[PDB]
């Protein structure tokens, strides 16, 4: 595998640069 696909694959369920994002998704999903 080598950690690499390219397609939005968080520990939330999005990207790396979107990790940030996982919990600041302006929702109760979360917020930091
Ligand atoms: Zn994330």
């Amino acid at each position: 595998m080598a950690t690499t696909m390219e397609q939005e694959i968080c520990a939330h369920s999005m990207t790396f640069e979107e990790c940030p994002k996982c919990s600041a998704l302006q929702y109760r999903n979360g917020f930091y």
